[PDB]
């Protein structure tokens, strides 16, 4: 019932000029690879938002990229009715709500294999060119990513078909009020934000996302 | 319980610019003062939100004017729960909060005095100068209008005190569901405009509206 | 100077319902494979009209899959300049365009490993599932196509790129005039189709295309 | 050498539907007739592709009608050689091909007599009934055309005859590259139009045009 979606995004950027603080290294990323533990994927850090896990994590030459699934289909429902839509087809109606509305992913980190402690989706992260790619393939949601190592590639589809295994079938479920709760709290702590689709364009640009995405920026 | 807030804006400007169908007029206007029926106010048009009621529509020189009151509790907690604000006092976080997510109004007509429907908060209104100004107080609610015929003034605080008398005491619950899939909507159905700040900037200044407003535009 | 295109798609599709003589099946496909000589690729079988050549085709339980490479800058400018263009970005403005223009494949045969002659675009194909896809990436053109045998999609690459290798530089130059002529006759000889829309929708439905593609079909 | 190829056509319907600024009434038609200056007939507005001349232009009850000449070898070749035509004897192939290549007729105006700037074939026009007829007679060029004032075909036939003796034996020669370019625009530019034909029936039928028309519609 629920549509499996993809997620595919730069988790960093290594010399991208995050501030002193949130940036990253490829030996600190060395470091934390494998994750200890899996890393769920959640919405906006509000942690009882589960809708999905990190199915893997490589350093590629430009910085830790990875790839989630996202099989929750209260998510589906709660964006799809608030969308009082103008302005298609089907789960691309959703492929188009979610990419816009998550544009960007945050990685929280608590060096060893357990540092990563989990990716938010969100509006707009904190860390450069941390723009994801939604869409009902892996290979789909990777393709706009042309600055991407040929290695980084065939390694995330290799791991990422393993993982899926052990959760295939997993459905998240944290809530349908708990989802639309924290998705309201997405829109009410960003509105004081001035142009966010300038970001977002400037950001897509820096990860090297390009092609007919559905983001609209 | 609930925080009675008060709105002030204009419902139209007489000579602004507004297409064809949205253009509204002096006389036209003029025929529908009184309103036959009380205007309820709601949260982007969906009907079932009502939080709250108008006071005082006046006809000044420049469009009609309007006075409202807001009594939900419901609305406050929905609005303070979702602010996982970094950032100033109390009801005054309140005031900001509401000021920068529901900046504009929005006239719905059905000329005689049915013809005003109800007036609707909403993030960007689709005629111009309806920029509301929310406060504690009547008189704190309507002084960033200098541009306001002093007729108006004394007209809309005199009946704003009686109309009050009535729904003395009156608070709306539409329902925290309710009021929170509302609020998200207005987010979801508004992500795709560009900027949206510069015209709440632009239809501050078309309204007249000046002072140390929380509006942060 | 030339935008290197990826075109990949289905040559035919094996129990898709082509009449008697159009029909291709597993052996003979098997029996063509690899080609003798290099498929060259032209525009509406105007063999002076080469702009590419076929990297790779790979025989897919579903049929012959084929991945191609246009490398020709004239193609570029006659297209550009002939739209008067309302409605973007760059060469994707040159994606659209040549692939709402350009959507079919047609292969021409001459069993053995001369039987595939060459591919040519054009507007509408004779076999069905015939509908192409274009992009700048051969990853990304091969996307859209959800229906496909993993094998197929893993040796479509490994071809591609010891094939590019060879014509690594190729530019093709057919002349702009011979290219304006042979796209007015695309034109001029597809006139008298009755929505040719509908068969796109259809045809690209047969070959399991989906996604954010620059068909506008 | 030239095909002399009779068009006739309304230029617009008096009471039709078209919009606001489109629209076309008795008394501004009557004020523009006779035009100030001939009326060039051009391939698509491209005042480049001067083909022809309106030779008459007679305020019909019905609407603004005309009967123009087109005396042009390269666009007979241009399209002749277009056309890898499958599918009948001679100037009959190049009626059937101009006929449902270009069978829309749109008037440029600049009210006096200067008003009416020139008439374009073209695919589709912006205004209804704007189907045109080809034929190598005028008598032929106008049969189709029931629903006509009989004053009108007196009053056409007559300036024609004498408006032809001026424009006699001239023949138009944009130029077989310009005539290229511009055909192809034509059909690059209207792509994206969804079924056509259904218009083009639509609008034959507004015109009143019935017979054994070449028009495949
Ligand atoms: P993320 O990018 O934050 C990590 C640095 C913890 O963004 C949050 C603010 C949604
Ligand atoms: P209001 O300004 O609309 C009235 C014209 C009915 O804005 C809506 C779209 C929220
Ligand atoms: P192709 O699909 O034709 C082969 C069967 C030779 O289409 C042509 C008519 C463009
Ligand atoms: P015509 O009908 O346009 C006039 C209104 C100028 O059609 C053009 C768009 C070819």
């Amino acid at each position: 019932r629920a549509v499996p979606i993809y997620v595919a995004g730069f988790l960093a950027l290594y010399d991208s000029g995050d501030p002193g603080e949130l940036a990253l290294d490829p030996d600190t990323v060395r470091a934390a690879l494998p994750p200890e533990n899996p890393l769920p994927i959640n919405v906006d850090h509000r942690a009882r938002c589960e809708v999905g896990r990190v199915l893997a994590v490589v350093n590629d030459p430009r910085g830790p990229f990875f790839v989630g699934l996202i099989a929750c289909v209260q998510l589906e429902r709660v964006l799809e009715t608030a969308a009082s839509a103008a302005i298609l087809s089907r789960e691309e109606r959703l492929l188009y709500l979610i990419t816009n509305y998550l544009p960007s992913v945050s990685l929280s980190t608590k060096p060893d294999r357990t540092l990563f402690a989990h990716v938010a989706l969100c509006a707009i992260g904190r860390r450069l060119g941390t723009i994801v790619t939604y869409d009902t393939s892996l290979d789909a949601a990777i393709a706009p990513f042309r600055h991407l190592d040929p290695a980084t590639r065939e390694g995330v589809r290799r791991e990422a078909a393993e993982a899926e295994l052990a959760l295939a079938g997993r459905t998240w479920a944290p809530g349908v009020e708990a989802l639309t709760h924290t998705l309201l709290s997405t829109a009410v702590n960003n509105m004081m934000l001035r142009d966010r689709w300038s970001l977002v364009a400037e950001r897509r640009r820096q990860a090297g996302i390009a092609g007919h995405t559905y983001l609209q920026a």
